[PDB]
DNA sequence: TAAATATAATATTTAATATTAATTTT
DNA sequence: TATTATAATATTAAATATTATATTTA
DNA sequence: ATATTATAATATATAATAATAAATATTTAATATTATAATA
């Protein structure tokens, strides 16, 4: 309901921020690679901000990015995962280092995040392996069919032809013979 | 709690928008035919939001004027209608197409929209012309006839008001159904 | 959360209404007798508005004076009665011939209001008895 | 969520107020020590204020000081305190003798604030005792 | 949760009911339909039930038929049916005439339920519409498997074949008056 | 759901009961009028139940007669109307008495029962006139 | 709804329970103190039982004696305290030996119950102190 | 509140049930190998019932043994588990090769019951391995092939094959006889 | 002065589990 | 000229336990 | 001796039906009130 806010930093103080805007100083509640990132007080800040809405209590929590903003919101969809959770995740790592850990399902690197265990490391591997698949049939196998095609088969028959095979680290010549002796 | 902003548009990422007024962005979602007359960025707009209130999260939701922006909140006032379902109506054609349709009574040109089945076309018809569209923004031989009819490619409305209009009373089947086959022209 | 609004109108599209404060409209359910009181379209005007807050919505209630606020919020208090009664109630008379009614304690001024019948009418008489003062 | 709001004071009506901040006049009720410290009508005054969110209401409880409203929190975080006990609670008395008076275990300081007994008292210091090693 | 009861008739006070089993009496309805086919006061009677469960009330229903209670649950599974709704429906028409009206979605004999209005009839009929379906021995499995090699689907064999002969029959005679029917 | 309980005083505790129905006892909550109607422990008697459900607890108020339990539902229909505050009503005085005053306009009989009020037995009288409609 | 349950006992399995009641086999929670006193499989058992309701299940706390279910429903009233943390609590202490210690200020024996912190005893002690005034 | 029911069965029909336990009968849903092992209409029997509760309605799974109890109670205590899923898995196959895949980390035996993805198997592996501390042949595919090339029907071929496998016999000779089946 | 009684005001989640720090033994 | 059953519509919704403390009446 | 083309098969683009999985939407019960049709 609320994207970005053009404000004044009426106050600084960890790990949440007052931005005063026309007058009005929201409480936002910011990780500490942000801060670091941050200005001195009274200073306009770029700040892209999402509200958690809770029954009892909201929460403001900003970002100097886009991507920030985004990537929290797909980690609070999650199941068990809650915000300040993940406010200690890109505390303690980068876009790039998380989405990178994720594509080669590490956990080393992320474990030294406080409050993060054995079966966080499971859990959020397994959300982010298949949310996400890229971050911000073959070449070979054509010139086969087009060969074969030549060779007075059928597009169809073809593909049938070389699909019936496996064939794996072999050049374009000898994966045609390969497959021409598979079957028979 | 919101019906308008006298803002600029401070990105355009499609479907949302953020619309800033006095350096305040607002996470608004619109549909794609306001997305075709939405202005570039930065450029102050007109744009009717519409605030709906969960017990876990908030959207805006922007309209050009004011009649796309009552049929909206009618819409959502159904109880089988969500938000994202008129989003993809607006978005797939404009409220004089769709009020023209219902008021013609065609399901076809609901359904070619994604996200639009069958059931949803007939609960559009039905519970649109369940009065807010006037403005713009048996016996033995009627069962036996209605049978016929149903074995003759009809389906059972129009076997069922032809018997109703035109009901046979104590004389034989072939008459009635002769008149009503003529009554049905 | 909100007491009073100072913007300019929007526009008048009875009987809702649209106030444009820096750049930003709100909703606001108006009486009828505050439409009488209401300048032209595009005129910087205060409406002291009181909010209520339901599960699934909220509506904004702008009004361009204080006791009938604190009347309304008095009587929406009440669990069996909503605003809409209360819209219909201040839509039929203002603050001090409703206060001196059901201090004479009569049901039938209330009877022609729109909207309300009888039993309605010693409801607000029996609840009002022993609210407020006479101001 | 407002952490700090700076208007000027529409009008004063106790024990609210209302803080036009340029054209918006929200429904603030401040206890009485900032009320000692608030200035005139239509000055720009500065509230470390704080929502408080209900399923049918959302209040606004400003502060001239940040530490009030951050004892103000640690009030409402018990388990029998709402706004009003500690409304109360800062109204009677300052910020600095409450911790003094919890590093005296006080009791008789507590009760005499009217609203308060005896339960809420002996409460309010054996829920507290625990903090304030930090300061 | 509750699916039937098997209890002793305490009291009657239309429409409401009370069903002592065994000790503890039970708060529950029967339409009209079903007051004219409740017994005396004291006598054993079996109904087939199932319950509604609000936020501040449990509501307990009880049929003289499992299937009236499947219909029962699928109106009120419907959007804008509540259980008076359906009370008043069932207690106008009875189970399968109305399901053929569902057939004919007709509002004319629909309308004439009192409390009523027309625009509920068509949303009924139209949500309510046929999407639902329509309401082994040597010899009996012989029968399926020639008429399934003869065409017949074996749902539409065994019908055919179960219902006229007997228990245990020659099975030329009985496969014979299997297909005496037509269409 | 209950709307009889044909059991066995297991426990007498007022106003409190267990009435142990094959082996099954349940907390039978009835009048200190019933406690008089009532037999001693170990008598089987069947009571006229009522339920009332809320989201945390279920209680069962069990009752002599079927006009008992019935008037119970509608008084506690009532939207200001408690269970422990009818179950004063009918502790006090008896449900004749109760509608000849409400036909009579009683509210001074009402007041002496004890827990209720002026404003709550005119309240009682006011929504109980033409409830009953002589039946 | 229930508070006393009179059947045979079908498994022990601590700390669930199940006691067949003519062939009604109801899933319920005793303190080790209770499944001590219990005699063996098979044999028909009275229990002072209790149910804990809510939105999204149903649990029974069995008690060989009302007076332990009596004190269950008082330390359950309270805030901080849960059916987990009072079973352990009866678990670890006898009724009367927790009334001792109430009332002697024993905060030591209720600390050394695990999972309890000397903070949740001394609440214990406090709320308890003028909860009963000894029986 | 409740754990173990031992009436009568009124009715029977799937996946429900009807147990009359002393004069009051529940709706009761039960997997397809509990269904297996009831006995008929009418028979006494005792059943191992977890109790199900929702804000608006309460439910019945009953089983005829308690460890089956247990693990749906766990599998309930998942966030990302429905009562579907659980029933669907638990009617699909017997637990004692659910919990041996679990130690074994096996997707593709999960992933063949119905409504079961990869995600869901490969989630109930990930909480599983924490949540339990101590609690045909080559010939068979060649005569399918051989068959599918020759030009029978890819499924009724298989039907042949698995009607009389050759688990004991070569696969010429298991052809020879699984040819008997369509002549 | 000691409560009585409305009267009004004010207030109102829970289990259940995953992490972590201090301790304990080898 | 009132009078009453029926229906469509349009609202409104559902807290209660626990203290603090006024007058009041001894 | 080359095409050619007058009759003969043919194979698939375009109609259809059948799971299926991501994506949502998630409230009626009671009761005044007001018309309204029919009525001493």
């Amino acid at each position: 309901m609320i994207g970005r806010l053009r404000g004044t930093l009426a106050e600084k103080q960890p790990p949440h921020l007052i931005l005063d805007v026309n007058g009005v100083g929201y409480e936002v509640e910011v990780p500490m690679t942000t801060l670091y990132r941050l200005p001195s007080v009274g200073e306009p800040v770029t700040l892209h901000t999402h509200l958690v809405v809770r029954e009892d209590a909201h929460l403001l929590y900003g970002f100097a990015e886009k991507r920030e903003r985004e990537l929290f919101r797909e980690l609070i969809r999650l199941n068990g995962v809650g915000p300040k959770l993940a406010l200690a995740l890109m505390s303690g790592l980068e876009v790039d280092e998380l989405v990178r850990c994720v594509q080669a399902q590490d956990t080393s690197t992320l474990v030294k995040i406080p409050g993060v265990g054995k079966k966080t490391a499971e859990r959020l591997l397994v959300e982010l392996k298949d949310r996400f698949k890229a971050w911000e049939v073959s070449s070979a196998e054509a010139d086969a069919v087009s060969a074969l095609i030549a060779l007075g088969f059928k597009p169809q028959e073809a593909s049938r032809a070389v699909a019936a095979v496996p064939g794996e680290d072999l050049s374009s010549e000898e994966m045609i013979r390969q497959a021409l002796k598979g079957m028979v």
